[PDB]
C-alpha cells in the first residue's frame, strides 16, 4: 500500500486540510504546517508544525521560506517514508507561496512522487498577492513533479453568484480537497477501473504545470454529464484540448456501472487532443448515493 | 506499587516518535514530549509537554540543562524512564542525554534508544552521530543502538520509502517490546526488578525482531529474531537477553517454552535471560518476537 502525506502550509493550506479531514478524506496522513500556534491547535490534522516561531507571514514570502528552511530537517522526518506527498497552500501569502517549496523540495529529494495543489488569489485580493503567488508559483513548480494550480478566479464563474467572500474561501477549500481526492481516492479506494500507484505515478512524475476540472452530476447520463462539466470546467481555463497528459477519475457508488463508466471515458478521448495521454480510473464512494463526480488533471499544454 | 514507565521524546525526532507511539496505542506508559528548537514545534498528544526551545547538539544540550529543574520534576517518580530523540537530529541528540543523566540520578532504570543512520544519508561533521550515541550511553543504563543500515537486509529488495518506514517501526519497537513485557499481562510474565538486575550499567544493546504464522510460529518467529541483522551476530556472545514473545490468548505452553529454549541455546551459556510473552489478540495468528542483547564475551 502506497503511503501518501498531505501537507497544507500557510492559513489557506491549513484550511483546506481541515476540509479535507471534514470531508472525510481517507487513507492519507494529514500535516498542518504554519506559523501560528493557535491556528493549529484547532487543526484536527495528524502532524502539526508550528514554524518561524523566532520571527512570528507577515504576507511576506521570504520569511515564510525561511521559518521552512529552518526547520527543514523536521519536516524532512516528518515526510520520510511516504510515496506520494501533496503540498497544498494557498499562494499569495507569506508562510504558504514562501515555504511551499521547501516542503516540495524535500519530498523531491526524497523521491515521493511530489503534487503540488495550489490556488492563485482571487483579483480582488491585490496586485501584490498576486505578483506574490506569481513567484510562489514558478518556485513551486521547480520542486514537484505535477504543480496542479486552481484560478480562484474562475471558481466565481461556478457555484452561486450570490456568494460571500467567507464562500468564496470556502469554494476554495473544496476545490482543493476536489484536487487531492480525486487523485487518492484512485489509489485509497478504487473501483472497477483500478488505477494503482505506479500508473498514477508514471503520468505524474515531471508532468510539471498542470489544470483540473470537476463535474458532478446524477440520475439519466450522469456521467457523461459530469465528464462534459468537468472537462468544460473553467478551472481548466480553455485548455482541455492542448493537453497531452490526462489523468481522470470517475468516483461512484456500487450502481455505477462500467457502461456508464466508459460511456464518459469515450467523451473525454474525443474531446482530448488527438495524441493525449489519458489515463481513466475509478473510485468507489457508497457515499455518493447516485451521484458521479468526475475529476480531470491536464497537463503538458 | 506497579513500574511507572515514563516514555521520553525529545527533538523533533523524538516527538514525531511519540506521537507514532501514542497513534498505534501503546500502552501502560506515560509519554513526555520534550521539544528543543526555538525556532520550530512540532505539537504532541503526550500527556507531558515542556517546551525548553530558548539545529545543533549544543544548543539542545544547553536548552535541556537551562531546564533541568523542570524536567527532573516530570521525571520524579519513574522507576524506569525511556530516552530518545528519534530519526534524524538535530537538538535532540544534544538534549537526550540530559534528560537521561537526570533521570539516571533520581533513579530509574534507564534506557537510551538511539538510530544509527543509513550510511546513504551521509555525515554531518564533529562526527556527531557517532558523538550523540557516545553522549547518550554515557547517561544510561542501557542504550539500545538501532543500525539502520542493517534494515537492507531483513526480509525482498528493500525501496527507499520502505527503509524508511522500517527504521519507524523498528524504532517504535525498541520501546514497545520491552514495555509491553513489563505492563501487559502474558502467559509468562516478568518481574521489573529483574529487568532492573539485567538492564542497570548494561550499555549498549542490540534488537532483534521476528513474526511468523501457522505451526511452529513461535519457533520460527524467535529463529528470525534471534538471527536478526539487527543483533550484528552478537546474540552468541550477549550475557544479558531479553526475549518477549507477542501473540494470541491461544499460543500453547508448549510453543512459547521451544522458542525459550531455543534463545537458551543461542545465547551465552552465562547469560542471565529474562524471557515473557504478552497477549495481543490483535495479532491473529500471527507471533511477534523481540530479543534484545547486551553485554559480551
Ligand atoms: N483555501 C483557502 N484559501 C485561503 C483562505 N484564506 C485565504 N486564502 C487564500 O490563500 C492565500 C494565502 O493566504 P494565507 O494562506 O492566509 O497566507 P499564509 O498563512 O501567509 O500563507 C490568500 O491570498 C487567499 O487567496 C482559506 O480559508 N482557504
Ligand atoms: O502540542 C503541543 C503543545 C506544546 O506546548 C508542546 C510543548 C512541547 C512539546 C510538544 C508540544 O506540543
Ligand atoms: O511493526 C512491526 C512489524 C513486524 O514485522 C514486527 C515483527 C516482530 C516484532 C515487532 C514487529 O513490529
Amino acid at each position: 500500500l502506497a503511503v501518501i502525506k498531505v501537507v497544507g502550509i500557510g492559513g489557506g493550506g491549513v484550511n483546506a486540510v481541515n476540509r479535507m479531514i471534514e470531508q472525510g478524506l481517507k487513507g492519507v496522513e494529514f500535516i498542518a504546517i504554519n506559523t501560528d500556534a493557535q491556528a493549529l491547535l484547532m487543526s484536527d490534522a495528524d502532524v502539526k508544525l508550528d514554524v518561524g516561531r523566532d520571527s512570528t507571514a507577515g504576507a511576506d514570502p521570504e520569511v515564510g521560506r525561511k521559518a521552512a528552511e529552518d526547520a527543514k530537517d523536521e519536516i524532512e522526518e516528518l515526510l520520510r517514508g511516504a510515496d506520494m506527498v501533496f503540498v497544498t497552500a494557498g499562494e499569495g501569502g507569506g508562510t504558504g507561496t514562501g515555504g511551499a517549496p521547501v516542503v516540495a523540495s524535500i519530498a523531491r529529494k526524497l523521491g515521493a512522487l511530489t503534487v503540488g495543489v495550489v490556488t492563485r488569489p482571487f483579483s480582488f485580493e491585490g496586485k501584490r498577492r498576486s505578483n506574490q503567488a506569481e513567484n510562489g508559483i514558478a518556485a513551486l513548480r521547480e520542486s514537484c513533479d505535477t504543480l496542479i494550480v486552481i484560478p480562484n478566479d474562475r471558481l466565481l464563474q461556478m457555484g452561486d453568484a450570490a456568494v460571500s467572500l467567507m464562500d468564496a474561501f470556502r469554494s476554495a477549500d473544496e476545490v482543493l480537497l476536489n484536487g487531492v481526492q480525486g487523485i487518492t481516492d484512485l489509489i485509497t479506494t478504487p473501483g472497477l477501473i483500478n488505477v494503482d500507484f505506479a500508473d498514477v505515478k508514471g503520468i505524474m512524475s515531471g508532468a510539471g504545470t498542470a489544470l483540473m476540472g470537476i463535474g458532478s452530476a446524477r440520475g439519466e447520463g450522469r456521467s457523461l454529464k459530469a465528464a462534459e462539466i468537468a472537462i468544460n470546467s473553467p478551472l481548466l481555463e480553455a485548455s482541455m484540448e492542448g493537453a497531452q497528459g490526462v489523468l481522470m477519475s470517475i468516483a461512484g457508488g456500487s450502481d455505477l456501472g462500467l457502461f456508464e463508466i466508459n460511456e464518459a471515458a469515450s467523451l473525454v478521448q474525443d474531446a482530448a487532443h488527438p495524441d493525449a495521454n489519458i489515463i481513466f480510473g475509478t473510485v468507489i464512494d457508497d457515499s455518493l448515493g447516485d451521484e458521479v463526480r468526475v475529476t480531470v488533471i491536464a497537463a503538458g499544454f
